């Protein structure tokens, strides 16, 4: 039984945000929940319930008022499942982040195991829920050089593309952290990054000691009743100039041979992810290859629907689309094998998912342009699609054009 | 009036049999699976002239002029004539009818610019059944004048370079040595090839025969699709090299190009006559094996707008974008240019309208004659990284769809 209040803030939209932080910054320590799908912002305070699986997925564990209880690990699905129909979460906004080896998880990849949980689900204790200057309530600068160790990444792509050369994989995303020099301030970062960018779903959250904040340049995945929708972005230029040298960047990326085909091939693999758990026939392409503006750089961007079949549901879904196609590769289980043998950091929740269900919606935000802090590491990361007739320096410069996305922005 | 129904492996040698029993008669056959067509004589007719500057309406009782301002509108005249109003009707566009209804000057050629026909008889091939209704190969040498070609293809690449247009479709004539057997290349051709509609008309001393690798447009009741194909290899090799051939095509980056750019242009097409938020990609980019050669294909489909009707949307479709170019109107004034010899029905349309349909079938792979000229044709499209040498050949690989089966 939660309390609720309703207010109108005679706010000017210029404040809309700066309030938001504000609330952020009294949030102080506490776990907690951002999630910006226009027209509202969505906080989450505190845990009322959490599902928690842990980093190597051996162990599932529920949390509640009433303690911990230990759940069966023959699928992480069958646990999210079960945590979405619990009397504690019907009908509650479900805030969640899958990490990247879900995905090995899920696949029977093996990996080795970073820090970070596999997937969490929280019901948080408190909400607020801002929408054009309104709320309603629920309750019971860093400098950093994305050009060093750059020499160490042009040597992973050679490597990568050696191995496509090879016919070991056609096209596979090799990312870099860049180690930041010390913690930032989470609700600074955000308002400043925020105004910075044009993200598809901004998140940040706190919990059990970890962080992460970022502007997402696209969705994993959104299911609404049994539509589901994909939303490939891939194919990139800068947009860090006038209006001129961003419309001649746009017009150079829109007819670019390499790129229209890396975006492509990607675009008819989440084709082929849907058709294996949809109605035939019902796949379609609603928007391809258009120019999506993200901040200080643009992409080309596909959305892709189709309708769920009677025996398969979001879940069977997200599982198929994790990670998103555009951020590991193709075939998707032969990148993933080469990421982990390429990449020398353990990419935690960088190219996984933030999620928000709800009583409509199953909405899944792909992790880029975002930051990570926990009690050992403070980074942020970035990575580029690399094909055949990829070359070295290009890719770091890619690197380095979507590392402006966030790191001019990161405050303390 | 349903007169007989006698009851597959057949229907192509009875078709050539009508075809020769009453040849100097005017026959339109058309393919569509599960069914062939059969449209013999003529009923009612509306003929739009060569230079688009007359249009007859011929039925039993007469001959009539029609205003001709407007060819749509001609067509929408004969289709809700007494004489046609239900009953199926068996047409052909010429290429120029887009310069004509774009208001685009053009060279008239010898061919009518559309015809539409309603015949006396009619036979349908269908499972297993045909229902009648009333009231030697000649060799051909391919590589013959692939210099001119060249040069053509040289020129097309220099305009797009200079930014004059995106792209352009180029095409070569190969006259043929002698006049050839109508009905024995039918068969001969058809098994040979894997096409999505195949058709053989004759009218006015004129004959056209060909196995069509696409749709320019189809409409069925408030539904438009449209499937451009563009990107091209061979399949004339063992199944080893095609499949090789295959996955070269799916990943080079010359042919994804020109097939994106294509579709994307279909979109735009489609939007134009089509309810906002309606037009969608139902195949994007698959392999479509045929014949000699196989291609990249994509379908398009939209939901036709309150205010638009089936002419509307051929108008914008026709000539198809993956047999003229991008932007249109610039890529049909090049070909005008550039080429040296009307392309007649080349690169034009067959159409067939019945109550649960507007068909309009590409016409590439196929063979054309006359009083004048015997030829087959073929071309490619050309963007800025196209290399001549290939084109030419790729035209080669096209022709080997329908060249060995000519017979005389
Ligand atoms: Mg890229
Ligand atoms: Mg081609």
């Amino acid at each position: 039984m939660k309390i609720s209040e309703f207010l109108h803030l005679a706010l000017p939209e210029e404040q809309w945000l700066p309030t938001i932080s504000g609330v952020l910054r009294q949030f102080a320590e506490e776990e907690c929940y951002v999630y910006e799908r226009p027209p509202c912002w969505y906080l989450g305070k505190g845990c009322q319930a959490r599902l928690h699986i842990n980093a190597d997925g051996t162990q599932a564990t529920f949390i509640d008022d009433a303690g911990e209880q230990k759940w069966a690990v023959d699928s992480i699905a069958d646990c999210a499942r079960r945590f979405m129909a619990h009397p504690q979460v019907k009908g509650r906004r479900v805030y969640g982040q899958v990490g990247f080896n879900f995905a090995a998880h899920a696949r029977g990849i093996a990996f080795n195991a970073g820090e970070w949980p596999l997937l969490t689900l929280t019901v948080p204790r408190e909400e607020l829920i801002f929408e054009k200057g309104n709320v309603t309530v629920y309750a019971d600068p860093l400098a950093v050089d994305t050009a060093l160790n750059g020499e160490a990444y042009k040597q992973q792509v050679a490597r990568a593309v050696a191995e496509i050369r090879r016919g070991e994989y056609v096209k596979v995303i090799v990312s870099r952290a860049i180690p930041l020099p010390s913690r930032i301030d989470m609700p600074a970062t955000l308002l400043y990054g925020r105004q910075a960018n044009t993200p598809v779903r901004s998140f940040m959250f706190r919990q059990e000691g970890r962080e992460a904040l970022g502007f997402s340049p696209e969705l994993v995945m959104s299911v609404t009743g049994n539509k589901v929708v994909t939303e490939p972005l891939a194919g990139t230029r800068d947009r860090m100039g006038n209006p001129e040298h961003n419309k001649a960047k746009e017009a150079e990326l829109l007819h670019d041979s390499k790129e229209v085909l890396e975006h492509i091939l990607s675009v008819k693999e989440a084709i082929a992810e849907l058709e294996a758990v949809c109605l035939p026939g019902s796949v379609v392409v609603e928007d391809l290859m258009s120019v999506r503006q993200r901040g200080s750089v643009q992409h080309l961007g596909s959305g892709v629907s189709g309708q769920l079949a009677e025996n398969k549901d979001a879940w069977d879904a997200f599982t198929v689309l994790f990670p998103s196609i555009t951020a590991s590769g193709i075939p998707k289980n032969a990148a993933l094998n080469a990421i982990m043998q390429i990449e020398k950091t353990p990419r935690e929740l960088y190219s996984g998912a933030i999620l928000l269900l709800d009583d409509t919606r199953f909405d899944a935000a792909l992790v880029l342009r975002s930051v990570f802090q926990d009690s050992q590491r403070c980074w942020i990361q970035a990575g580029a699609g690399i094909i055949a007739q990829s070359t070295p320096e290009r890719e770091l410069t890619e690197t380095r054009e979507k590392l402006a996305s966030i790191a001019p922005y990161l405050m303390v």
